DNA sequence: GACCACGGCGCC
DNA sequence: AAATGGCGCCGTGGTC
């Protein structure tokens, strides 16, 4: 029973807030609090109770922040009980949860919220002391790093929505010439979307043999692994995975997009959530911009959607090969160091391989497929499914799983080291400390057991390589404020930013320098760089 | 209208 | 379909 204390807080207060909707951009400030010192203070009129506030300190801080920058104030956020909890345990992803872990009951009442957010945050503080390394990730990386989401999620991205408008037209058309056949060659219409009505035509009224069955109701699956399987069964397949292409694209991203755009700002805001990945990779929501297509034809004309302001350049910067040279540093095997000190590309190279073609003719569409391999069979992938996925007898795809394994011989001895020490303390963590635990090591049921030691040596390579983005993207921010630039978006291994035309050259250099030399490892970090007047185009 | 589970699929 | 891992969004079918 804290006192009714009144409006202003004193520094350092613990904030609750209460939105309209999930979605900081687009929220209604409905109710504003803090707590400090045993008193709470509820603000009577939450928008201009934001001005006497000089930081956003409690849960879901960045939330907050981000309404702030929308309103013009410059309100950046502090603490978080949310992110102390997360590195504690990444399994800690909703303030629902964390309350009832560690003190509490997420309401929906702003001061109820400030409270919880004091207590929470004692209470955790409490918990981290001593996990000197968790506390670095804190300090050094996460809290520092929501003030800059902040300002990512308040920028957003340009969108030429007359553009993307003009392509639902056209797609529209090609969609009912594919739809119209499908229908021509079943004998009748059906909703060619209901993967159930798909499943009696093509497995039931047409002879299909099924290939395989859904994971939880056990139906005859439709999807495109099938499909593919079945290119030449039936012309109808071929007409189905196209109409599956450009519905997809139209539903996800062509129609709702334009709709999105905000009134004040005329660009696209996404959430970068902070909180939501058991490696400590960061999501996107709200619109999903960590998803935009790229690898079809249609999918690029989408992607050239997203294009720079007037009178700038979008720079975009992907780190090469980053997870295999993590690997390197993190496993210590020799052969595979020395892969990235010549500046070889595996992804070239088993490219490749694959379609027998010398690495000068490997085009983009070879190298992506390359990496689903080399990634695929790095975290696990089986003899029998390789096989199947390059068209090869179970033989060689046998024997790609072995060369690959063998040319780097601390790999393996790195992944039993990981897997044995999650065994014994319970969890598996990166270069830097962050932890994921991984109970189901020691399941008595093999295929969950097996699927946990997946998951489990996973995140170390995979929540390193989110590590050094997540430092990276905290040492730029301030280099680029300094030059008039904007960072937009992350997209895991890959930053997109906004600069003026003059300065677009300056800041790609700055910025590429900055993510290769963020924390030196045992190989040296390469990031390819591009800048153009769209998302594609910025990228080779 | 809001949920949801599911299958499916876009990206990394 | 699957012994790759990590996400979020879509439409369907169904519930409330
Ligand atoms: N599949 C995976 N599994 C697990 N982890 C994965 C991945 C991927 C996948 C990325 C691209 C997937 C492209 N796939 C396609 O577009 C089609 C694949 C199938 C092609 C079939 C051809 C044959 C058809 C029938 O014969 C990335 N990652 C991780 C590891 C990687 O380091 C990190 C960053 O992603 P990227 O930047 O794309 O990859 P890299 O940095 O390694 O490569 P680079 O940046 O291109 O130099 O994200
Ligand atoms: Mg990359
Ligand atoms: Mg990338
Ligand atoms: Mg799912």
């Amino acid at each position: 029973a804290l006192e009714e204390a009144p409006w202003p807080p004193p520094e350092g207060a613990f904030v609750g807030f209460v939105l309209s909707r999930k979605e900081p951009m687009w929220a209604d400030l409905l109710a504003l609090a803090a707590a400090r010192g045993g008193r709470v203070h509820r603000a009577p009129e939450p928008y201009k109770a934001l001005r006497d506030l000089k930081e956003a300190r409690g849960l879901l801080a960045k939330d907050l922040s981000v309404l702030a920058l929308r309103e013009g104030l410059g309100l950046p956020p502090g603490d978080d009980p949310m992110l102390l909890a997360y590195l504690l345990d990444p399994s800690n992803t909703t303030p629902e949860g964390v309350a009832r872990r560690y003190g509490g009951e997420w309401t929906e009442e702003a001061g109820e919220r400030a409270a919880l957010s004091e207590r929470l945050f004692a209470n955790l503080w409490g918990r981290l002391e001593g996990e000197e390394r968790l506390l670095w990730l804190y300090r050094e990386v996460e809290r520092p790093l929501s003030a800059v989401l902040a300002h990512m999620e308040a920028t957003g991205v340009r969108l030429d929505v007359a553009y993307l408008r003009a392509l639902s037209l056209e797609v529209a058309e090609e969609i009912a010439r594919l739809e119209a056949e499908v229908f021509r060659l079943a004998g009748h219409p059906f909703n060619l979307n209901s993967r159930d009505q798909l499943e009696r035509v093509l497995f039931d009224e047409l002879g299909l043999p099924a290939i395989g069955k859904t994971e939880k109701t056990g139906k005859r699956s439709t999807s495109a692994a099938v499909l593919e399987a079945l290119r030449e069964a039936h012309p109808i397949v071929e007409k189905i995975l196209q109409y599956r292409e450009l519905t997809k694209l139209k539903s996800t991203y062509i129609d709702p997009l334009p709709d999105l755009i905000h009134p004040r700002t005329g660009r696209l805001h996404t959430r970068f959530n902070q909180t939501a990945t058991a490696t400590g990779r960061l999501s996107s929501s709200d619109p999903n911009l960590q998803n935009i297509p790229v690898r079809t034809p249609l999918g690029q004309r989408i992607r050239r959607a997203f294009i720079a302001e007037e009178g700038w350049l979008l720079v975009a910067l992907d780190y090469s090969q980053i997870e295999l040279r993590v690997l390197a540093h993190l496993s210590g095997d020799e052969n595979l160091i020395r892969v990235f000190q010549e500046g070889r590309d595996i992804h070239t190279e088993t490219a490749s391989w694959m379609f027998g073609v010398p690495r000068e003719a490997v085009d983009p569409l070879m190298r992506r497929a390359a990496k689903t391999i080399n990634f695929g069979v790095l975290y696990g992938m089986s003899a029998h499914r390789l096989s199947q996925e390059l068209a090869i007898p179970y033989e060689e795809a046998q024997a790609f799983i072995e060369r690959y394994f063998q040319s780097f011989p601390k790999v393996r001895a790195w992944i039993e080291k990981t897997l044995e020490e999650g065994r014994r303390r319970g969890y598996v963590e990166t270069l830097f400390g962050r932890r994921r635990y991984v109970p189901d090591l020691e399941a008595r049921v093999k295929s969950v057991r097996e699927a946990a030691e997946r998951m489990a040596f996973n995140m170390p390579v995979q929540g390193t390589a989110a590590d050094l983005m997540k430092l990276a993207m905290v040492k730029l921010f301030p280099r680029l404020e300094e030059m008039g630039a904007r960072m937009l978006l992350q997209v895991h291994d890959e930053l997109v930013l906004e600069a003026p035309k003059e300065r677009a050259e300056a800041v790609a250099r700055l910025a590429k320098e900055v993510m290769e030399g963020v924390y030196p490892l045992a190989v040296p970090l390469e990031v390819e760089v591009g800048i153009g007047e769209d998302w594609l185009s910025a990228k080779e």
